[PDB]
């Protein structure tokens, strides 16, 4: 719970930079950003060694969620431990029922994200694991790339100023499989 832990985590590890909540799941966690994307494989939010590691914002993103595309990722262990419910978004009824997640930043800014796709892709997706590549792609290539890999999708109003947030980890039942749940910042 955020009220007991967030400030203290923030005080303990300057890598701590947001809190993530996804209604309909037990995803309700502090988020770190590392200096690279391997740092939190075997490191906890408190900054110590860990067998499961942590969920992390891509090192190339702005902590303020100002970028076009903010990628929140978990490696294999942390994904199984913390993001085990993401594949529920593959289910029609689940996807139609749970439509948002929210983030609170370290300056206590509150963001609401509107979910529009659940994606099945793999570790070698040419677009979605690089926020820089996304930033320099057109909105239409981004949305069509996503569309063709989506198991669930919904059309929502977008502008060219729209920002996106993706949550992702592995899906160990398919080859090099990755799941992505993506939304648009309210
Ligand atoms: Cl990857
Ligand atoms: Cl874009
Ligand atoms: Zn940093
Ligand atoms: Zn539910
Ligand atoms: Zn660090
Ligand atoms: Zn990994
Ligand atoms: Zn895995
Ligand atoms: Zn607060
Ligand atoms: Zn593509
Ligand atoms: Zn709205």
């Amino acid at each position: 719970k955020k009220g007991v832990q967030f400030d203290d985590l923030l005080a303990i590890n300057s890598d701590v930079m947001a809190w993530l909540t996804v209604k309909g799941t037990h995803i309700d966690y502090p988020i770190v950003q590392g200096e690279n994307n391997l740092e939190y494989i075997n490191k906890s939010v408190e900054g110590e060694y860990s067998l499961s590691g942590s969920v992390f914002l891509d090192y190339r993103n702005k902590v303020t969620f100002e970028d076009k595309y903010s990628l929140i990722y978990a490696h294999h262990m942390a994904g199984n431990v913390m993001f085990g419910e993401l594949p529920n978004f593959r289910k029609k009824s689940f996807f139609n029922k749970h439509k948002e997640f929210s983030i609170e930043t370290k300056t206590k800014q509150k963001l609401k994200i509107n979910i529009f796709a659940c994606i099945q892709t793999d570790a070698f997706d040419s677009l979605l694991f690089n926020p820089i590549d996304v930033d320099i792609s057109s909105k239409n290539e981004f949305l069509n790339h996503i569309k063709q890999k989506s198991v669930q999708y919904r059309e929502i109003l977008t502008t060219n100023e729209s920002r996106f947030v993706a949550l992702s980890t592995c899906e160990d039942m398919t080859t090099d499989g990755r799941i992505i749940v993506i939304g648009q910042i309210e």
